[PDB]
């Protein structure tokens, strides 16, 4: 009967979760018709529709995206506040979504403006780290370096054989990298300075050793044809030179396996996953908890339909649906029974002095003409390319963090 317009971006999950999710949520409200959207460019796809003033009333698409429009929208004040979505019931169960949710996943990414009001809802519960190929280093024997050290050392050994010791599928991938290598250097509170734009937080040793080390690895070590597919057309083409076996490592999340399922591989291929290497030897080890979004824009029309929708990505059903590829919704006991291509993801937070960090960047002030992300994710390209220089890579991101300190 009444009709609700729900618009997801199409990630390494795939997109039948949402077909079905959405047909099963129409089998509990048959009153509710959901007009269901899935698309690698949401933004290109609503555009015409937020022009026309045809907003769609529910939106999965977390921050980091390629288009940024989660982060647009935020800093236009575009996107609902839905803390009341918290205290609704599940449909279909009599409990609330914020008595199912994991302690702790609200926090600055779900909390944007950096106060208690939630404008993006948690979609999945993804460790993030680096992926490789667990059968070429055993056949080499190689072990997974703990320090950089022993990374870069790897990535001579490899190649003398033919193998780049590191890739990535775009830029934006190191919204994890960084956020655990920021917390392996200086902490959990360094790690929050960082997101936070503590006043001269880019000018201590801590933040610019996390820089030092990325420059080395992305002008040396890198496969010679990252940069150049580090877009949306061709980030699995970076990733599959980890299956080819060209590359060893890449950051990237659980949704690589089912991303990859039909692609070629190197005979006896077996994901591995470790969490990024600190610097120092015996250093706590950081392991991101990589969560998407879901919010519903403020010029939405039907937005009571879609708060109980929101609540229903939360049950049971819905996380039956979702983990069928991959995708693990952030509930209670979501993490018991998992998939067995899941295990040796989650087995990484078993090792020992390997704790979790999560979050963005504050929304809580936007500066004219600067980007933080740019500055450090998308930078990485140019620093690759040798177009910026550490010196660079660190002034820029001191000078757009003061200024949003600032602000
Ligand atoms: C290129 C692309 O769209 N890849 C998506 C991926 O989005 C990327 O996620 C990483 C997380 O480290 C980073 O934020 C990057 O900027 C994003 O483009 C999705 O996370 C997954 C799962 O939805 O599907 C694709 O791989
Ligand atoms: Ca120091
Ligand atoms: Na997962
Ligand atoms: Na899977």
């Amino acid at each position: 009967k009444t009709t609700l317009k729900f618009a997801a971006f199409e990630g390494g999950y795939g997109a039948d979760m949402y077909k079905e999710v959405v047909a099963a949520y129409e089998k509990l409200n048959p009153d509710v018709k959901i007009e269901l959207t899935t698309s690698k460019k949401i933004e290109d796809e609503i555009t015409p529709g937020m022009k026309a003033g045809n907003y769609p009333d529910i939106v999965e698409l977390g921050q980091g995206s390629t288009s940024g429009l989660t982060e647009t929208l935020l800093k236009d004040k575009a996107i609902e506040d839905v803390t009341d979505v918290l205290d609704m019931k599940v449909p279909g169960e009599n409990k609330t979504v914020k008595d199912k949710l994991v302690d702790g996943v609200i926090g600055l990414y779900t909390n944007p403006y950096g106060g208690d009001k939630t404008y993006l809802m948690p979609m999945y519960y993804s460790p993030s780290g680096l992926v490789y190929n667990k059968t070429l280093l055993e056949q080499n024997g190689w072990k997974m370096p703990t320090t950089w050290d022993e990374m870069f050392k790897l990535g001579d050994e490899a190649k003398a054989k033919g193998i780049s010791l590191f890739t990535y599928p775009t830029a934006g991938y190191f919204d994890a990298f960084f956020n655990a290598l920021l917390a392996d250097i200086g902490g959990d509170q360094f790690y929050q300075d960082v997101m936070t734009y503590k006043k001269d937080v880019w000018k201590t040793d801590e933040a610019k050793e996390a820089l030092e080390t990325t420059y080395k690895l992305v002008t040396e070590y890198l496969n010679p044809d990252t940069v150049g597919y580090a877009n949306a057309q061709d980030f699995t083409k970076n990733q599959q030179s980890i299956l080819d076996g060209k590359s060893l490592f890449m950051p990237n999340g659980t949704w690589i396996v089912n991303e990859m399922k039909d692609a070629p591989r190197t005979s006896g291929f077996e994901w591995g996953f470790a969490p990024v290497p600190t610097v120092k030897n015996g250093g706590t080890r950081y392991i991101n908890t990589t969560i998407e979004a879901v919010w519903i824009p403020a010029k939405a029309k039907n937005k009571e339909a879609a708060k109980k929708f929101m609540a229903y990505l939360y049950s049971d059903e819905a996380a039956s649906i979702f983990a069928k590829t991959g995708a693990i919704q952030p509930i209670k006991g979501n993490t018991d029974d998992l998939a067995s291509d899941m295990k040796v993801f989650y087995d990484a937070y078993n090792e020992d002095n390997v704790k979790a960090v999560a979050g963005s960047f504050s929304a809580t002030a936007t500066v004219e003409g600067k980007n933080i992300k740019d500055d450090l994710y998308n930078a990485v390209d140019s620093v690759a390319s040798g177009k910026t220089t550490l010196q660079q890579w660190q002034d820029k991101l001191n000078e757009t963090s003061n200024a949003l300190n600032a602000a």
